[PDB]
DNA sequence: TTTTTTTTTTTTGAGCGACTGCACTACAACGTTGTAGTGCAGTCGCTCTTTTTT
């Protein structure tokens, strides 16, 4: 490998960079993105400067895009900044001014690059590959609008379900008797397969064929079976072998239970006197007969079915989740993958991917540990060896920690064997030069520390800004890497973990009790600091060794919280208590919801309180009718306005807060609000958020946002963080009580040395187990390195003679199957006092050894602080007065029109037919089973409808006798929008009085009461028109539902108008009408134009009553003025 | 077409592998007897990671 240096790089074909836990990735990124944008180099740069929509940056996370996308813009407008100044403060851009010869159009091009920084082509990989499916959709065969799915695990039990309904079921007895000792059902066959049924479909080696059936195989299995029952039959009632000193006399018995086993070939299991009966066993106890030969041949491959149930299941199960995913149009995360590589994979696409040559023309792809073989398929696809493209693979082998994830090492080594060129960063700018030095000597002891090949450790530089930081104790300066080697010769797993746990909690409490009178620090140079609570963290591995430790650092009184926690809200207390809350709220009349809802955590009532209220009946009674009223907040103003009135009566915040360790729940209780009031708004029914807060209770399932939050940030706290979590973090003192802990894997599922492809073994192989469990030795040592690679001043180790073997004393320890023996005993299986030399020898300045002490003094101090007084200011008087633009709606035989159906709905369609028919020319039937059609009324109701129109277009509307025939176009005005201001407060008293005053249909009618109406008012005026020089209004009422027959004379429609209230609306209108003529026409006189207002009830309106159906009145003109001055002012 | 009423939970780990004790034969020392290796049976520890992508 080279040196990395960022203004040397050569940006021309493949180049693989491979950049250290804590080295400047992000720093380096951005200077090669300012190269690309300003094109710099000289010969080794860019043949052309490009811009910024042709810089393709791919980033897994989505937040880490972002980080780089703010850096990156911050790092333009930092260089635009010194370019414009030609001068910086940083060495880096010093160089990077220096290479440039010309300022003005460098400084105009960071200026683009600044404007077009919104559109850069920063994405993830997910993100680019259904960009590219969606942009050039034509050659891949891709839908424009597809729905992603978050959780595939339910249509993949459902896949499996019907797996094991089309094969289990029709089996006979004696199958399915093997494959209920194989799986209990689908259930377990989905747990085996969940790791091979999601993302690429790995190899079996040596499949089953295609026409081999289960009853193939099972009839195959009892004609072998059968084949050494007859042989022993045959050969029975002889013995010619030496009796040895481990042969004992009662093989013959062996040989009875030998006698009663070939009874039947209904079973599967056979004996283990068989055992006794092998050639190579007997020998080691002279074999002759062949018979003890098929013995062994018989034991020698396990009898099994299940391979063959595995193949079919991997067969059909995902091609039912991809038809039924076809079938619903969905698309997953994969699937993306998928497509763009099943694009690429035809002829065409080919060209589609010079499309991707014109479309980004370089590559820059971060985080290549995380590459999936699909990945980097496409990325071989297209960026392989085509000229004026560049593809930088930034990545780290020694972090690819996610292989449980879909993650591979083996196509990183693949990559690294293709490309030619390599870097590396020499620098670390996180840790002291102990940690670094440390580092370098624990993985520098043997040669390929990480056992292959393609992976090498090279020893990485310390920073020269940090090489004064110390951890300093009481007595003198701590070295780095203290390796607490737990005494004994054997232990156990659960004494060893709660051994190192109290360990690890007095250390904690050790470092606090001495942090806090200033004499463990932390020291730059000569500045220090005091080491709080928040600088000390666990790195664990599992979770019940993160509950382990919590418990033992939560007995010291050392508060501590879980980074890793994804535990749900709704599996708390908290949810059952909002739950019998709503409860009570949606049913208070029951007592026994009620009373089992207030004796609950949240009330915080004691037995006494309980008491007294089961006795008291006006307490209780007190109680219901708050209830009621918390049910009416919760039916008119929603779910978390009754949630902050049930907390501030009642409250419970208050003492929540005051409770020791009720802040988390408090928390709790308001994310549990929040999510009821975001899954209230979208159901219409109270009781459907009631079950809906049940099945989310039921239902145990982690969303993003179901997720436990983060209960204080100011309050120091001890923060226990996996190892995955911890990746990117950073950490002053890191405690690994449990890194000593490993585990086995025991399934075949490995990598081919040569093909670099997933095989999966189906047989138990000791050759593909071995190979399994060197993959899982490499995964191990990396996940050691990741952990080892966190701390910057202090790390500390726990060391322990583990045994994973079930024997007590033996004699060997299985610390060299783990990744720290392997580094400490250098590969070789040694002994506890082997492992306390090998601990010994590499003894340094920074890194020391010391026993596991078992002892506590005391917890902790409290040391508390009083707080200060604080107030709220308050309003003084209202936010704004009745302000609102309301309406008057808002102040307030077989076919005949009598026959007609009443509603709005169809008072809206003969108001449109009104409205869009011509009064001039003669209705067509037609048109109006046109209009019947559209609506969706009865056929047989239009011959006499439009006859009935003509009836009322027949019958005049005026004073005069004029009809709506000899109205024009020009003349009429149909819904005529108006807006009235008002700028005093509407009194009704005022205002009903003087409409009394001049209306005669005021003397009944008592007044109607309304607020101070302040603004504007609206109003749609159905008609207008004007005739012989004189204006006239017409309005459409078509309910009438209780008239049949003649009655609706003007007595009658006089009552109408009183009952509903159309007297103020007809007033302003007149109103209305009146300041529009005033506003329109000069010389203007309302005596001399206006002429009245006319309503026309649609079902009143007869061909011998003209009078009937209309309603003409005329103010008296002498309240339109008053009205005016009063709505003005 | 009308109408009657009711308050009680319960269950749930099992195969893998060692520890220990008894019994039975092989074999050598003193026909009979003591020690060792192996098999069978009851009892008990233990144990089942990590996470994020529009």
């Amino acid at each position: 490998a080279e040196t990395l240096d960022p203004l040397r790089l050569p940006l021309q074909g493949e180049r693989l960079i491979e950049a250290s836990a804590g080295t400047g990735k992000t720093f380096t990124i951005a200077a090669l993105y300012l190269r690309l944008l300003l094109g710099l180099g000289g010969s080794a740069a860019f043949p052309r400067p490009l811009t910024v929509e042709e810089l393709l940056v791919v980033t897994f996370t989505e937040a880490a895009t972002a980080e780089l996308r703010g850096r990156i813009r911050s790092n333009i407008h930092e260089l635009r900044i010194a370019c414009l100044r030609e001068t910086t403060d940083n060495p880096l851009y010093e160089r990077l001014l220096e290479e440039i010869d010309d300022k003005a159009q460098a400084a105009q091009w960071l200026l683009l690059a600044e404007r077009q920084m919104d559109e850069a082509a920063v994405f993830t990989i997910h993100g680019f590959c259904q960009r590219m499916l969606n942009l050039n959709a034509f050659e891949s065969g891709m839908l424009f609008e597809q729905q992603l799915i978050e959780d595939e695990s339910l249509l993949r039990y459902q896949a499996c379900a019907d797996f094991w309904r089309r094969h289990c079921y029709p089996l006979p007895r004696e199958i399915a008797q093997v494959v209920f000792e194989t799986w209990k059902g689908p259930q377990a066959l989905l747990r085996d397969i969940n790791r091979y049924l999601q993302g690429e479909a790995p190899v079996i080696k040596a499949p089953p064929p295609d026409d081999e059936t289960l009853a193939s195989r099972h009839a195959q299995i009892v004609a072998r079976i059968d084949t050494v029952k007859q042989q022993w039959r045959d050969a029975v009632g002889e013995l010619d072998a030496l009796i040895e000193s481990s042969g004992i006399d009662r093989r013959k018995f062996n040989r009875s239970n030998q006698a009663k086993w070939i009874d039947k070939i209904s079973a599967w299991a056979e004996e283990e006197t068989n055992s006794y009966q092998l050639p190579e066993s007997l020998e080691k106890f002279t074999p002759r007969h062949p018979l003890f030969e098929a013995i062994d041949q018989l034991l020698a491959e396990p009898l099994s079915i299940r391979d063959l149930v595995i193949t079919r299941a991997l067969a059909e199960i995902r091609e039912t989740v991809a038809r039924e995913k076809r079938r619903r149009g969905e698309l997953g995360f994969d699937d993306m993958l998928s497509r763009l590589d099943s694009a690429l994979r035809s002829e065409s696409g080919e060209v589609l991917a010079a499309a991707i040559r014109t479309r980004f023309p370089v590559a820059m792809i971060d985080e290549f540990q995380d590459t999936d073989p699909q990945q980097y398929r496409i990325f071989r696809r297209i960026w392989h060896h085509q000229p004026e493209t560049a593809l930088l693979l930034i990545g780290d082998p020694k972090q690819a920690i996610y292989a449980f994830r879909g993650a591979d090492i083996f196509t990183y080594m693949k990559a690294r064997s293709e490309v030619h060129a390599h870097y590396t960063l020499d620098t670390n700018w996180r840790s002291a030069p102990g940690m670094v030095n440390s580092v370098n000597k624990l993985f520098s002891q043997t040669d390929d520390a990480f056992m292959f090949r393609e992976i090498p450790f090279i020893p990485v530089k310390s920073a020269g800004k940090n090489q004064a930081l110390r951890f300093v104790f009481k007595g003198e300066t701590q070295p780095a890497m203290k390796m607490w080697l737990m005494e004994g010769e054997s232990c156990g797993v659960g004494d060893y973990q709660s051994t190192m746990a109290q360990v690890c909690a007095a250390q904690i409490r050790d470092w606090l009790q001495a942090g806090q009178r200033g004499e463990a620090l932390l020291m730059n140079g000569d500045d220090a600091r005091p080491v709080r609570a928040s600088d000390i963290s666990v790195l664990v591995r599992s979770r019940q060794e993160a509950a382990q430790v919590r418990d033992a650092l939560t007995l010291l009184e050392i508060p501590s919280v879980y980074l890793s926690n994804r535990d749900s809200v709704f599996e708390t207390l908290e949810a059952q208590e909002m739950l019998w809350l709503l409860q009570a709220v949606m049913t208070p009349e029951r007592e026994n919801t009620l009373r089992s809802a207030l004796a609950t955590s949240m009330m915080g009532l004691n037995a006494l309180d309980i008491e007294t209220l089961n006795n008291d009946e006006h307490a209780w009674d007190v109680v219901v009718e708050e209830f009621d009223g918390y049910r009416q907040i919760w039916r008119k103003r929603g779910v978390m306005p009754m949630l902050r009135a049930l907390m501030s009566a009642r409250n419970i915040a208050e003492n929540l807060l005051a409770t020791a360790g009720g802040e988390r729940r408090l928390t709790d209780i308001l994310h549990i609000s929040e999510l009821l009031q975001e899954a209230g708004t979208q159901l219409e029914s109270e009781h459907a958020l009631v079950r809906w807060l049940s099945q989310h209770i039921l239902e145990p399932d982690s969303n993003a946002s179901s997720q436990q939050m983060r209960l204080e940030s100011d309050k120091h706290l001890v923060q226990i963080v996996t190892i995955h979590k911890s990746k990117g973090l950073e950490y002053p003192l890191v405690w690994l009580p449990f890194i000593t802990n490993f585990r086995v894997q025991e399934q075949a599922f490995y990598h081919d040395r040569h093909s670099f492809e997933a095989v999966l073994d189906l047989n138990a192989a000791p050759e593909s187990v071995d190979l399994a469990e060197a993959e899982r030795l490499a995964e191990d040592l990396r996940l050691l390195y990741v952990a080892l690679t966190r701390s910057v001043w202090h790390c500390s180790l726990g060391v322990a003679p583990l045994v994973r073997r079930r024997g007590d004393k033996k004699g060997d320890t299985d610390v060299h199957q783990s990744a720290l023996g392997r580094l400490l005993q250098k590969g070789e299986p040694q002994d506890a006092a082997g492992l306390r030399t090998c601990i010994e020898a590499l003894c340094d300045d920074d890194i020391a050894w010391q026993t596991a002490q078992t002892g506590d003094n005391q917890p902790w101090q409290v040391n508390d602080v009083s707080t200060a007084e604080l107030n709220a200011k308050t309003l003084q008087r209202l936010p704004g007065d009745n302000w609102r633009v309301t309406s008057y709606s808002g102040l307030q035989p077989t076919l005949t029109p009598h026959q007609f159906p009443r509603g709005a709905s169809p008072g809206t369609f003969l108001h449109s037919l009104f409205e869009d028919l011509d009064f001039t020319q003669p209705v067509d039937p037609n048109w109006v089973r046109e209009k019947l059609e559209l609506g969706g009324f009865e056929s047989q109701w239009e011959p006499v409808l439009t006859e009935w129109i003509t009836a009322v277009l027949q019958a005049p509307l005026n004073e005069t006798g004029v009809s709506l025939s000899q109205l024009s176009a020009r003349n009429k005005q149909v819904e005529m929008e108006f807006y009235l201001p008002i700028s005093e407060p509407l009194i009704a008293s005022q205002l009903d009085t003087l409409i009394r005053q001049f209306d005669p249909l005021s003397a009944g009618c008592p007044p109607l009461e309304f607020m101070q109406v302040r603004g504007m008012l609206k109003g749609f005026i159905d008609l207008v028109f004007r005739h012989e020089g004189r204006y006239y209004l017409l309005a459409y009422k078509s309910n009438w539902l209780g008239e049949d027959s003649s009655a609706y004379t003007q007595q009658a429609m006089a009552a109408a108008m009183q009952a509903h209230r159309y007297d103020l609306q007809y007033q302003l209108y007149t109103l209305a009408l009146h300041r529009y003529l005033r506003h329109r026409i000069a010389d203007y006189d309302y005596e001399h134009h206006f002429g009245g207002v006319i309503y026309l009830f649609l079902r009143g309106v007869d061909k011998e009553h003209p009078q009937q159906g209309i309603y003409t009145t005329r103010p008296n003109a002498g309240l339109i003025a008053l009205m005016d001055e009063m709505f003005a002012g």
